[PDB]
C-alpha cells in the first residue's frame, strides 16, 4: 500500500542530493513523496519525483553571490534554531491537512523531531556526513551544553527554550549529535572510529541517485585525461586559489573542468589555457564519471562521487569536518591532503600527476569503489524506511 513520505532538508546542496537517490527509490517502489525546501530547489526535488512543500528560507542562498555561510559551528548552529523556529510553523500549516506517515529529515532540519512527536509518527534521520562516534563530544566540544563563549550560553539557552516550548524533552546535547534512527550516506570503513558506532546507525554508502537533471557534460573525447577542480557549492569564494590553479594546469597534457562557484565572475581569471573550461556551476557527477583526477575541498558528497567512480583526490579543505574528511582519504590511500594556505602552483600540479599515476591509489580506489557498490545505497536505505512503514 503506497505510504506519505515526507523529507525534511535545508537549502544546501550538500545536504539535498544526497536524499535524492533515495526520493527516486521510494517514487519508483510507488509511494507519494512530499519535500519540504526552499523555491531554489523545488525544480530538482520535481525531476527526483517528489511533490515540494516550498518554505521561506532565512539562511544564505548558495545562488545570491552577497551572501554567504559562516565557517564556525557556533555561528552555524544558531542560523539553523533560528531557521527552525521560522519554518516549524510553515510546515505544520503545509501539512495540517495532509500529515505524512513518516519523516526522513537532514542532520540540520531540527522541526523534524518535533513534529514527528507532535503527529505520532516516525522520524529517521538522513545524515550526509560522518556521525557522533564514541568520545565525539570531545574532539568537537561545541556540542557540549555550557549551561564566543558567551554565544555558546545564549544559544544553548535558546535551544533549550525552543525544544521545551515544543514538548520536546530530549536533552540538548543529546538532540543535536545522538539521533534515535539515523541512515548514513558513506560506508563505516569511511566513517570516523566507524567501529563504535551503535546499531541506530546504519551505514548505506552515498544515496545519490539518477542526476539527469543537471545533463551530460561532453568532453573533448581526444583520449586525454580530464581533471575536475570543484571547492562544493558552499565555500568557493577563492579568486587566487583559481588563478593559482590556472599556473597550475598550462601546459598540462590534460583537459581541465573548472568550477569557480557562484561568487566568482569567470571572466575575473582573464585569458584562461587552451586546455581550461571555466564555469560557474558544472555537472560534477556526470564529469566524475570520465575524470582521471579531481581537485576538491573533500566535502562528504563531492568525496563519495569521486570514490564511487575511482577518482583520486587532492584535497584542499576549507573547513573542519573537511578537514577531517580530507585525513581519512589520506589514511586510507585514496589521495593527498594540501592544506588551504599551503597551495601552490607546483604542488597542485605535482599532486594530480601523482595521484593519477600511482598504481597503489589505484588498487585501493578500485577496492573502496566495491566497497561502496556493496554498502547498499540508496536500495536498502528505501528497505530500512519501508520496514519502519510496515510497523507504523
Ligand atoms: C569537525 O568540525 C565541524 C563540526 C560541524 O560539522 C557538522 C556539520 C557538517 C555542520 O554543517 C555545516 O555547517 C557549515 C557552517 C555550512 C555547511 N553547509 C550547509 C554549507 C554545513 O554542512 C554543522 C554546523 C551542522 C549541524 C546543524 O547540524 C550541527 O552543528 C550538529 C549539532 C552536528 O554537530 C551533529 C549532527 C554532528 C554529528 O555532525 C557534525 O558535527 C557535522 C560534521 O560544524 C562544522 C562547521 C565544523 O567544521
Ligand atoms: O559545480 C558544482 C559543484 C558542486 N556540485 C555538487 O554539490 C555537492 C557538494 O556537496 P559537498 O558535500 O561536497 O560539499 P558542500 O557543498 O556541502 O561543501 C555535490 O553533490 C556536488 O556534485 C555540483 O553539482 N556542481
Amino acid at each position: 500500500t503506497p505510504r506519505h513520505i515526507s523529507f525534511f532538508n535545508i537549502p544546501g546542496h550538500g545536504h539535498v542530493n544526497p536524499s535524492l537517490g533515495i526520493v527516486q527509490e521510494l517514487v519508483a517502489r510507488g509511494h507519494r513523496v512530499s519535500y519540504a525546501i526552499t523555491d531554489e530547489f523545488a525544480a530538482q526535488v520535481k525531476a527526483a519525483g517528489a511533490t515540494p512543500v516550498v518554505y521561506d528560507s532565512i539562511l544564505p542562498k548558495e545562488s545570491n553571490p552577497e551572501e554567504s555561510w559562516p565557517e564556525d559551528q557556533e555561528s552555524a548552529m544558531g542560523l539553523f534554531l533560528d531557521e527552525a523556529v521560522r519554518v516549524l510553523p510553515q510546515l505544520e500549516d503545509a501539512y495540517a491537512d495532509d500529515r505524512p506517515d513518516l519523516i526522513v529529515y537532514d542532520i540540520a532540519s531540527w522541526p523534524a523531531p518535533v513534529l514527528g512527536r507532535k503527529w505520532d509518527i516516525p522520524f529517521v534521520q538522513l545524515s550526509p556526513t560522518f556521525v557522533a562516534y564514541e568520545g565525539f563530544e570531545e574532539d568537537v566540544p561545541a556540542v557540549q551544553d555550557p549551561t564566543a563563549e558567551d554565544g555558546l550560553v545564549r544559544f544553548f539557552t535558546r535551544l533549550s527554550a525552543f525544544l521545551e516550548e515544543h514538548g520536546v524533552d530530549t536533552p540538548a546535547t543529546e538532540f543535536l549529535i545522538a539521533p534515535n534512527r539515523c541512515i548514513v550516506a558513506l560506508p563505516r570503513t569511511f566513517q570516523i572510529k566507524g567501529d563504535t558506532v551503535g546499531d541506530n546507525y546504519t551505514f548505506v554508502g552515498p544515496t545519490y541517485g539518477d542526476r539527469s537533471h543537471q545533463g551530460t557534460w561532453e568532453g573533448p573525447g581526444d583520449g586525454r585525461p580530464v581533471l575536475l577542480i570543484a571547492l562544493g557549492s558552499a565555500f568557493t569564494d577563492h579568486l587566487d586559489f583559481y588563478r593559482t590553479c590556472l599556473s597550475a594546469v598550462d601546459g598540462l597534457d590534460w583537459h581541465v573542468v573548472l568550477s569557480v562557484g557562484r561568487f566568482v565572475d569567470p571572466a575575473d581569471l582573464g585569458e584562461v589555457p587552451p586546455n581550461v573550461e571555466v564555469h560557474q556551476w558544472v555537472p560534477q557527477l556526470d564529469i566524475l564519471t570520465k575524470a582521471s583526477a579531481f581537485i576538491t575541498h573533500a566535502g562528504m558528497g563531492s568525496t563519495m562521487e569521486a570514490l564511487s567512480n575511482a577518482v583520486p583526490m587532492v584535497a584542499v579543505p576549507q573547513i573542519a569536518e573537511q578537514t577531517m574528511n580530507a585525513e581519512r582519504i589520506v589514511e586510507l590511500g585514496l589521495g593527498r591532503h594540501i592544506p588551504r594556505d599551503q597551495v601552490t602552483a607546483e604542488k597542485l600540479r605535482e599532486a594530480v600527476l601523482a595521484v593519477a599515476s600511482d598504481p597503489g591509489v589505484a588498487e585501493r580506489l578500485a577496492a573502496v569503489r566495491q566497497e561502496i557498490r556493496e554498502a547498499g545505497g540508496a536500495r536498502a536505505a528505501a528497505d530500512i524506511l519501508e520496514g519502519i512503514l510496515a510497523e507504523a
